[PDB]
């Protein structure tokens, strides 16, 4: 039986009995991310080189914002574009904050990199006025988070309690169609994806678990390497194909590079419903309490065995 | 002044006076690019999965069919056919065409940017039409390039007039001419290779590679970039700059890429955007094939990166 | 602020406290209609034509297994289909949708304007579902619309809070809601019927006219439109007023159009829109169908153009 | 084998060993007409409703085949039915050809999504004369080339040429026209009649008796069957399709009928004509109507030849 994104979540919302809040909001965010996905493909270039005589983060980001306001479901929205939390006005607020990277990737967009959304969603802890506070929740409170990437082919991957699911874009008729259900992680992979330009700079526990891959002490087939340098498009790659994906912390950057609230966090949530893992090096990435909204973290993903196995070379240099 | 694909072709074709065989080959292979392009970013797949109740094959016999009924073509070489494909008399015409017609699909299933990649060459004997029409050097292509199927969908084509890239706008199925007469930069930052087979590397590679980590006139460090698709791959360095790798290996070693259909169009692209490629030994443009399929090392990007590798490589013999 | 078709339907749902399947059920229609959409632009056509080496069949079947797999549905009736569909009895819910999955579709050589019909009622008793479930009057609807494929694609939707209209953005494949609240003007100027018949219609029709274009007040003659397609007549007499009729006369004492899924749909639309719609002798909505097929004469639009038409009817006995 | 518009003009272009221009004008005038349908279909039109939160169409449509044409290097003299004046164009863009067009007929009725179309005919310029309006008035024999697009419920563009008349009907998956129908030729005689029949007070006699006869036929044949949908590119097209007979005529109070000669009934006639049908006046055949006027009316009956010749029997008839 065919199944959409739209009638998947209504579906899961009745069997949860909710009052439809949630859905209202995925279903906006769904909205967005297909007007984000035909700026992305160029829709409408020609007008601006002149066939009849604002950049895209930014429109990536008022799609969001316009979007997940309109849904009457939201109270306070964190952006990778905006300094400060945006609190929703007072007739249009709902019981859930959203943090989201609208255009992750973005920097490298003149070269056509694939890009991506990013998203997490949480509820809204306390009865007080809202305020950014609301936003500092650690990872493990999340109530769903994903994912789209504007790739070969626009995808959205969507990870709730029921487990992590793949949504293919028709833009023939702009919906998105269920193709993977309940995806689920390989234990080991054969592929590990990081900025190796950066190798002067490493923590030596990084350097030794990236010489085991290269150069396997036992008998086996090395690592192949991957780095798109765009982050929805490397941790797909991870969770389709297993593997491993790093941006480690250092002495030079002692909390990572990577935003917690809106990378790391709804990745490792992915992640850990299918079954794999997140972790800073000292704990797993969705048990750090936040304090600061745009508060960097390590990050190191993919499949159990090869975060494992970093995680024990880790400790030996501990 | 607007400018699209096809009006561009149409231009220059004129302007040099030509009978319009090549023009009607570049127009049908864009009709066959644009078609790519639409299965690729996955249109009509609901029907696939039931709401009525294969890529590179499909990708393979778009572009054969629309270069066949161009009546331009007289052969046809393939990644997807063992042989070269001979147009059947009443449609020959005086072009060979070598394409890789959906680069990268292997990895299609994680949505990574794929591509497609064609030379064409003036057939050069009097000869009935055959494969060894399509051994030429790649010195000889009179046109190359790649349509790249990333974030948004671009045609790079270079000919003798230089490189230029045209946007696919997907609400008018139309390429619109954004970047003229493109040049690579002199010199970048970043380096592009599997580093996944650095056992096997080489010496001159380990170095070379080992000096954009480590750098000796303490510089910055070069960023790494790794698609493993290589038209996304070259795309970035024509356009960022810097230099990619696909060198020997102990499972490949004559390289691993296809010399007709990947290295030499995107050769010709990077020599006529004022970059460089090499095999270490030669320009990759002066390789004489001797097989349709045959393999070659590949060292492309911007001229001062590339001249740095060759080098370290002459000091390794 | 911006509204989609989605989020205004769940938004209505959650006012009404409903359970949510006529939520899903309108989704599963609205994705069916899209699809409608694309197939009637033509998209992926090149295909049918060789580039690589049925319509209202397409149509119903897309209906069809949307609203089944909505999971809120148990009987549905087509023009397509001679009897009822019965849901299987895992995918049952509690709707009846009666629809013409592409009306207009006979002269859709010449490109005219089509369209979807398409009325929603609420199961009858809880016995097992049949044909008999659908043989409501039409004031029993629940909801009731058309989605117009013209110039651009629009989906009508009346309910108990009244007409609202979307327009499809096909480039992202949305709804917008870009009229709301929609009430037909008191009167009009335009008369739409096929006059070709001219020589059997019933007296009455033959002097309303006569009016039209020869008034007798003095005041101007309206203007005539006839496109031949139900869904582009109603909607253009939703939108600019005036009236549209398909009477009864010697030879179809009962008209021609159908009631269940094009009379009652258009009527229930009109008469949320403040406008009428009648049979000659009853309004269309209190007509007691007993075979889902039948035929029914209808007119409707402008308030005071059918009430006007009913004068003479009346006249005429 | 597949083809494609500009393939298809090409293809026709290298037999006649043309310099080009033709080919080039026909292209760009295909890509404008592919902006329009994407623009009337109502691409990107959540974000005129507030989606992260501009042109009137018939406007944007003047512009885009105005712009398209402009930078052909093929024309030197533009009439639209937007502009009072021709256009002339600039020295260094200038060529050899004349277009008349009208960029998105119908669209008066646009707000209730009615079939709207793009129509345009194409002149060789003749004089050696600094370009201008009078080069635009030439009688509709001299066109070269002459068709339409039809914004329905798919796109078709329609091309006449001396070879004959080729449909292509848009794919927009990926943005091509594809030949669907080869060489068409209307029916000799068909089964519908076309015209607004609300200005039936103002009727000639002769048309409100050619009309009593389609409805109460004396021989007693069955009656025609009767449809207007108020846009001239759909309702002749539809004629070309199913046969029949469109009318716009002439009457009092219009002696000179409501259509446009230059880039309405032209355009259309050299279609029909090419097809095998008709196209008059009353008077005259309406291609050979020397114009005077660029925004000159013209009345105009037109399709299958035998429905032409039975009106001009009954119009003959009332002198
Ligand atoms: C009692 N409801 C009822 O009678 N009808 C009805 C109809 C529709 Br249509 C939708 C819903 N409910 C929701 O949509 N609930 S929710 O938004 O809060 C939600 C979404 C998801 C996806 C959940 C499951 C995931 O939880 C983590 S929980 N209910
Ligand atoms: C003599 N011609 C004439 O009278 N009219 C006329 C009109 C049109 Br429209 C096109 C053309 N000619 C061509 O298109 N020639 S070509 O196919 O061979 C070609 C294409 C490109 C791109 C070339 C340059 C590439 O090599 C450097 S060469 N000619
Ligand atoms: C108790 N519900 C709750 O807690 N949450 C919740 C969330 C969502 Br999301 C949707 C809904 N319910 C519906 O959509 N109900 S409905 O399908 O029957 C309906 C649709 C329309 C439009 C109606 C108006 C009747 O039209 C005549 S009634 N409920
Ligand atoms: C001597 N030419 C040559 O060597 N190569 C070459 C290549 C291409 Br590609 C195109 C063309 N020529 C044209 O396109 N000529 S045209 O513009 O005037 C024209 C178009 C149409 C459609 C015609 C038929 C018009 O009938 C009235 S005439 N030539």
């Amino acid at each position: 039986d065919v199944n959409t994104l739209t009638r998947f979540v209504m579906e899961e919302g009745r069997k949860a009995r909710g009052t439809g809040e949630l859905t209202q909001l995925l279903n906006s965010l769904c909205t967005a991310v297909k007007a984000i996905s035909s700026a992305v493909r160029k829709a409408g270039i020609a007008h601006l080189y002149g066939i009849a005589g604002k950049k895209l983060d930014v429109l990536s980001n008022d799609l969001v914002m316009n979007m997940l306001k309109s849904s009457f479901a939201t109270c306070v929205l964190v952006s990778e574009e905006d300094k400060h939390a945006i609190i929703v006005e007072p007739e249009k607020r709902g019981k859930y904050v959203v943090c989201f990277d609208p255009l992750d990737g973005s920097s490298n967009i003149d070269c056509l990199v694939s890009v991506g959304t990013i998203f997490g969603i949480y509820r809204k802890k306390s009865t007080d006025e809202p305020s950014e506070k609301d936003a500092l929740q650690p990872g493990r409170n999340l109530v769903a988070a994903g994912y789209a990437l504007y790739g070969s082919a626009t995808m959205l991957v969507l990870a709730m309690d029921c487990g992590v699911n793949c949504f293919m874009l028709d833009p023939a008729i702009g919906e998105f169609i269920l193709v993977d259900k309940d995806v689920k992680i390989k234990k080991k992979g054969k592929i590990y994806s990081l900025n190796e330009g950066y190798a002067r700079d490493f923590d030596p526990a990084v350097t030794e678990y990236i010489q085991r891959k290269k150069f396997p002490p036992d008998n086996s087939a090395p690592y192949g390497a991957r780095y798109v340098g765009s982050m929805v498009a490397d941790v797909h790659r991870t969770l389709v194909y297993g593997g491993i994906f790093l941006y480690p912390a250092n002495k030079k950057s002692p909390n990572g590079k990577l935003r917690l609230l809106y990378e790391c966090n709804p990745m490792a949530y992915v992640m850990e419903k299918a079954g794999g893992m997140a972790t800073t090096g000292k704990e797993a990435v969705l048990d750090v309490i936040p304090t600061d909204i745009h508060q960097r973290a390590p990050v190191i993903l993919g499949s159990p065995d090869d975060v494992l196995e970093f995680l024990k070379v880790y400790e030996k240099h501990s």
